[PDB]
RNA sequence: AGCGGCGUCGUCGCGCCGUCUAAGCAGCGAACCCCGUGGAGAGCCGUAAUGGCGAGAAGCGGGCGAAUCUGUAAUGGCAC
């Protein structure tokens, strides 16, 4: 759940951000979508009207923007496909 | 700067006054704010200053939106 983040990072296609993350949901590119835990209730009905599965994180946003890489703060991510990554066998 | 008066004038050519125009009606809209795109981090964008940013910056479009300004009212008043 945690290292699987550093190669989806490092290789495939991911995505940062709501909006970006809600094109990629819609459009069904993105195998999986990964939210924070604390994330405003506004993005769930999109996660659970989308058909894509659902991993959740057990930390917060400000905390889970640092492991991605990433200083500022990430609310939903996608990874449109893994590469050399295995975060989806997590998931899915 | 030009035009019309008044003053001074031992010498010079300066000094002062005037050269106006209401509400109403019609048009335009600076900031803030709202919306559609946009995809920015070993960092970028700004302010007199504080600052803003994947909970979506810069940039690009559209919308709501001031005083005041432009025309008319424009023929009234002036040593017409």
């Amino acid at each position: 759940v945690d290292k699987s983040l550093i190669k989806a990072v490092k290789t495939g296609k991911v995505i940062v951000g709501a909006n970006r993350t809600i094109d990629a949901a819609a459009n069904g590119s993105a195998k999986m979508v990964v939210l924070a835990s604390n994330c405003p209730e506004d993005i769930k009905k999109k996660i659970q009207a989308t058909d894509i599965p659902v991993l959740e994180y057990e930390g917060t946003s400000v905390e889970l923007g640092p492991v991605c890489g990433k200083p500022f703060t990430i609310a939903a991510m996608a990874i449109l496909d893994v590469g050399e990554s295995d975060i989806l066998a997590a998931t899915a």
